[PDB]
């Protein structure tokens, strides 16, 4: 079905590990998209092909205004092509690098958007695993839009997969290499709410060794500036044993989040 004449291509939009990112139009229709490029030779060498499945089949079912669409694929000799949702107003990583911090009201907007489709995706036991700001993208009016679903499964599950970069989102189970489940998503809920109202993730270190350790023993503390409410919010999230972290319905009707977010459930 589709190639790569079937397409203009134009500026880059972004890199990942494996992901080169570009805005393109189909040239039948003037469809604006997104096509993200993969070298097959990359996948290969680090073995992540069931990753590459997985985030087609996953991506290309769900149907949510704040998860990113997946719209179809294609491959030629040396590259494979996933056609997607093109988010014109970029990442949330860039928003956070232009402002320094977000504002309560900011914040509170996009962690219920966040809880939304994280919500939906774990009604379907799909856990997404890999929640950080490069992954959070923007649409034309401005709504949160979840992507990159690589690294997602159903849960519960073990990790096969070598951990590629940082930790910082990570909860202490994941790192640790034990099983884990929907929780994990929980937990890094709450390392963006943090980072969000202060500018830094909180397990945030010189090293990965560092890291790791402040990880797995929950060493974080607040700015004064963050309210009593936060404080509430998001020491609830970051706790050691997965059980203890609350439901996705207890965050969307946690008194902070109520107070101070533009947008309902
Ligand atoms: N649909 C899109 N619209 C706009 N920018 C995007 C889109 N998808 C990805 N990007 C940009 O490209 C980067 C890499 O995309 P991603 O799919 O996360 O790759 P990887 O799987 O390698 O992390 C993102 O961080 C973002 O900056
Ligand atoms: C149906 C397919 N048949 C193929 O022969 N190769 C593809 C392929 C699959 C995994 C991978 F890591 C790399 C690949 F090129 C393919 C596919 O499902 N894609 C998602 C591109
Ligand atoms: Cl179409
Ligand atoms: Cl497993
Ligand atoms: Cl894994
Ligand atoms: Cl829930
Ligand atoms: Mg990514
Ligand atoms: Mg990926």
């Amino acid at each position: 079905q589709w190639a790569l004449e079937d397409f203009e291509i134009g500026r880059p939009l972004g890199k990942g590990k494996f992901g080169n990112v570009y805005l393109a139009r189909e040239k039948q229709s003037k469809f604006i998209l997104a096509l993200k490029v993969l070298f097959k030779a990359q996948l290969e060498k680090a073995g992540v092909e069931h990753q590459l499945r997985r985030e087609v089949e996953i991506q290309s079912h769900l149907r949510h205004p704040n998860i990113l669409r997946l719209y179809g694929y294609f491959h030629d000799a040396t590259r494979v092509y996933l056609i997607l949702e093109y988010a014109p107003l970029g990442t949330v990583y860039r928003e956070l690098q232009k402002l320094s911090k977000f504002d309560e009201q900011r914040t509170a907007t996009y962690i219920t958007e966040l809880a939304n489709a994280l919500s939906y995706c774990h009604s379907k036991r799909v856990i997404h695993r890999d929640i950080k700001p490069e992954n959070l993208l923007l649409g034309s009016a401005g709504e949160l839009k979840i992507a990159d679903f690589g690294w997602s499964v159903h849960a519960p599950s073990s990790r096969r997969t070598t951990l590629a970069g940082t930790l910082d989102y990570l909860p202490p189970e994941m790192i640790e290499g034990r099983m884990h489940d929907e929780k994990v998503d929980l937990w890094s809920l709450g390392v963006l709410c943090y980072e969000f109202l202060v500018g830094k993730p909180p397990f945030e270190a010189n090293t990965y060794q560092e890291t790791y350790k402040r990880i797995s023993r929950v060493e974080f503390t607040f700015p004064d500036f963050v309210t009593e409410g936060a404080r509430d919010l998001i020491s609830r999230l970051l706790k050691h044993n997965p059980s203890q972290r609350p439901m996705l319905r207890e965050v969307l009707e946690h008194p902070w989040i109520t107070a101070n977010s533009s947008k309902p459930s």
